[PDB]
């Protein structure tokens, strides 16, 4: 139990679960 993602993390639809108002833009976490 760490957290969640960030704006620089790889993440995806349903492989990383980022913080609340980060949406993988593509790849990388960013700040919507």
């Amino acid at each position: 139990w760490l957290g969640c993602a960030r704006v620089k993390e790889a993440c995806g639809p349903w492989e990383w679960p980022c913080c609340s108002g980060l949406k993988c833009d593509g790849s990388e976490c960013h700040p919507q």
